[PDB]
């Protein structure tokens, strides 16, 4: 009923620091829509196997592995840049951050080395990370050395977004809500289509539009055609 | 057919200072689409009552009232931050700004204390502010004290936008054109649906994604199911 | 399996500087969807007239001509602004840049003087700049003097975007993929509509939302109903 | 020149694509009499694709010192039921396994078989544990 004034205190101080650092990066935005009908089908048929192993299976393992596969072809997106963007460090480890909000807001644990993990290992690893993170009990090692971030705004709502890049990373994407929409198929009839939006932000100092673009189509094509993923997994 | 160079004079000076000031804010964008069918119909039936009362009823009063109702639960979106985001002031009054362009550039009057005003009063205050705005007769009190801003780009066209937060506020939303699109209902059939897109921008130093998202959901449910609002209004 | 640090060098340093000089610009984002169904048809008809004159014809020359017509109406969008935004230079020529990525990064050649060129001469100029651009032989004069920029992200993929304004310009558009979507027609029946998304960013210091939105609308009606262009050309 | 059984090394660590590559080569090699000792030795397990000429079921001969072999027949389109009770075009391929009954028992070939088949009938399940 009156104005209350307060200090930005405790943990909230870190978000201020991070997002201010983020103003030094000219964000380029590139968004698209991805047809997840196959993937949803795919997932429904994998839930029984993962449940039988003690693991809930979201879409995220899929998204994460596809980005990993994507970053093999476009390593620049898994890089870091220095104080005034004079030097680029290309990172070997695909340590993808899963953006989370807690009772304390922004916290970004990462799955280490997705490049050598199975979809199933990543499920397992996300499951550990939520258990811990909602328990307020996420460790330092889980929190450092991220190379690239995904953020599932769609777990709550949303179509497109403009996510903020997390220094020293050069990219992030946001995934919206999976939604049934009327869409045409090869036959030209109106199908139910399981449609999701993705928004990528990138540091346009060193990552051009074609690279985000091309990365995005590859990532996307792994998800629309999940067999495409089968070809290069070991 | 030659290049003309001109001073930015007078009133145009202030947009320069307002927008440059917004460079210090790290903008997180979050977007959605809102199904306004029930609201379009709802407006048709109220239109004759408000015309009888002498008011023109647009969608804004509803957006505004749904925003305020939303800000009761996410009061941090109706707040301010200081020079370096050290201290947040949570504002009790919902003084929601409405952006306009005038011959003289950007002007943003606000409706005071929406938290204690009915949709109909809001309608009235809008017409008052619109008349005045376009007559160049807005008072100082009409302009000062804004706590949150809506921007109806949809009066002209557009789907999504990236609106610019107005210091010292922490959030702004842009509303796009109402468009009839084909969408599924519960029975899985193709419908006429009135769809509006909304774009929020938020100061990500103190507002996190969940906050902006859950707010958007809540706001969004008040409008897609108008009668939800009716529960807590006195 | 190893990290690698390399410097940003030579022909890459330039993208660093450009994109960093864009951080001084408060970017306003406005987006829309265009119905390109009549243009696709129209393009089909002209294709065997261009092939017979040596010219590949895409959509870009239409986009260029429709932007130039827009700019005659809204000359402030083909304008420049000084060191701290205190003078506007309104620019006669519509030198419109086409944003390209090379095996060399970001290159932005422009078509000089679109306001005095036919769609055909525009097509001719685009072809030329593509032969030269993809062979890394663009001259200095093709490179300098741009007043306004369009960027065809959609030759690769994408829906909406946040393009980064190139100083000293004040605006830029990005065009998405032309995608066949189900849409209602006049009679309220479900049609195959060729839908493209467009995304403009504009220097909000001197450009208000009204002008970006009205410009868009004009641009968009030239493309949705191409006869309108006919009316005024010589 | 008769029976020649080269082998793909270390399948457990190679991708499908990698394996298609190594077969392409093994074939160019074999069908010119130019497989090396290394291509030829060290086999742990054998498949036999009789279906490239024709056939349904078979009784292939385990190659000592290995303990199992499988033959794959032709892929024919056959009428089969789906979940819903309707008559569809199904591609049915027969497999025949022979196993050294001294140390391999019936359940093992069975379950193995089921699994292999499982991965093939539902090619997506292969996704889960590949990396
Ligand atoms: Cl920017
Ligand atoms: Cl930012
Ligand atoms: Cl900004
Ligand atoms: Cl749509």
């Amino acid at each position: 009923g009156k104005d209350r004034t307060e200090p930005v205190k405790g943990f909230h101080k870190a978000m201020v620091k991070t997002m201010s650092a983020a103003l030094k990066i000219p964000h380029f935005g590139y968004c698209d829509e991805v047809d997840l009908t196959e993937l949803v089908k795919l997932r429904e048929e994998l839930k029984p196997i993962a449940f039988a192993r003690g693991i809930k299976l979201s879409f995220m393992p899929f998204f994460l592995k596809a980005a990993s596969l994507g970053l093999l072809q476009f390593p620049i997106l898994n890089a870091s840049v220095d104080e005034n963007c004079q030097n680029i460090t290309y990172k070997a480890s695909h340590n993808i951050g899963i953006a989370m909000d807690t009772e304390q807001g922004l916290i970004v644990p990462n799955v280490k080395n997705v490049q050598i993990r199975s979809i199933f290992e990543i499920a397992t690893e996300l499951n550990r990370l939520q258990k811990l993170g909602s328990a307020g009990q996420l460790s330092t090692n889980d929190l450092i050395g991220g190379t690239f971030t995904l953020s599932n705004i769609g777990s709550i709502g949303g179509t497109y977004a403009k996510p903020v890049i997390l220094p020293p990373e050069v990219a992030i994407g946001a995934l919206g809500t999976i939604k049934a929409l009327p869409r045409f198929n090869e036959k030209g009839e109106v199908c139910k289509a399981q449609i999701m939006n993705v928004s990528w932000s990138a540091d346009h100092r060193i990552i051009d539009g074609a690279t985000v673009s091309r990365f995005s189509n590859l990532w996307k094509s792994y998800l629309e055609n999940p067999a495409f993923m089968l070809l290069d997994l070991k």
